[PDB]
């Protein structure tokens, strides 16, 4: 069953030699939704790619990525250098990132604009969703027998892409943004403060809806129906095992927190009409159960409130 585990683990070593911001590519980045590929190996990428961004970002860098091994004598091309130069590799290496690391991002973001319309539950639909009983309690079904030790019911042709894939997208762009705002020189600060793909993240807070009436149950874009999403899939990932395991519980825990922090840490680039949109959103999770969750949205809605009070005066 855990047959994937090591083989995993046997790619964290394909990304323990190979060179940051070359691999993978950023259509295969895209485009890997409607394959035979569930979500739990694309979390896993995500993951791993979120692991190996806060190994480029924190300070636990391995070995090669420090510059000790190009200044010992080789039999052969060889002359005596000082290893400043390993270091100013080092320094090519993420500057390979810090532009590629967007392209993908936004080869990967556009798309999912493309998929606004791919799982496009409508609002008709979603008024179907929340009230009707069939579609009620086969989504319900889908959302409590969500676990990923049986690759029988949860995912038929091991094609389907619910909202807690689009969180996963969420949390590694999350991760891309951890390090794109801090860790061939004219857009080096132009690819941060200018991104062609960040409406759609709002618009998955759109899609985070509130027509919900919680009577044993929550719609699909009903933000509870998220949260029992990802903390299915935490609880898998939990079943299916450790150092990535570390990773997960040092950083994540709930996967609809992510637009949250997003806001947070895209804050002033925005023009105020997007503003006049989220402050409605800042109204709708404040009811919120996780410190995270909840304190995340205290902290934006403090943010836009700081930033526009009138509307703030208006609503009380």
């Amino acid at each position: 069953l855990g047959a994937i585990r090591q083989g995993m683990k046997r790619f964290q070593f394909l990304l323990n030699c190979c060179e940051p911001g070359t691999i993978p590519d950023a259509s295969i980045l895209a485009a890997a939704l409607d394959l035979e590929a569930p979500v739990v190996a694309r979390a896993a990428l995500f993951l791993e790619c979120a692991r190996f961004v806060h190994r480029c970002n924190r300070g636990n860098w391995p070995e090669w990525m420090k510059g000790h091994h190009v200044n010992i004598t080789k039999k052969g091309l060889s002359r005596g250098r000082s290893p400043i130069v390993g270091n100013k590799r080092n320094q090519k290496l993420q500057w390979n990132a810090a532009k590629l690391f967007y392209q993908w991002g936004d080869a990967i973001g556009v798309r999912l604009n493309e998929l606004c319309h791919g799982e496009s539950e409508s609002p008709a639909n979603l008024l179907g969703l929340i009230y009707d009983e069939e579609t009620k309690r086969r989504l319900r079904k889908e959302d409590e027998e969500e676990d990923f030790l049986d690759d029988s019911t949860v995912n038929p042709s091991k094609c389907g892409c619910p909202f807690a894939l689009k969180m996963a997208a969420c949390q590694l762009l999350l991760e891309i943004t951890t390090f794109l705002r801090e860790t061939n020189a004219g857009a080096e600060e132009n690819y941060h403060r200018n991104m062609s793909w960040l409406h759609v993240m709002i618009l998955l807070c759109n899609q985070q809806s509130f027509i919900c009436t919680h009577v044993d149950y929550c719609h699909p874009h009903c933000y509870l129906h998220h949260s029992r999403s990802c903390a299915r899939l935490v609880r898998a990932i939990k079943l299916l095992y450790s150092g990535m395991l570390k990773y997960i519980r040092l950083q994540v825990m709930s996967l609809s927190p992510a637009p949250l922090s997003l806001l947070i840490k895209a804050a002033p680039i925005l023009t105020e009409e997007m503003y006049g949109d989220i402050q409605p959103a800042a109204w709708e999770l404040l009811l919120s159960m996780d410190e995270h969750m909840a304190g995340a949205a205290a902290a934006m809605f403090l943010l836009c409130a700081v930033k526009v009070p009138e509307a703030v005066s208006d609503m009380l």
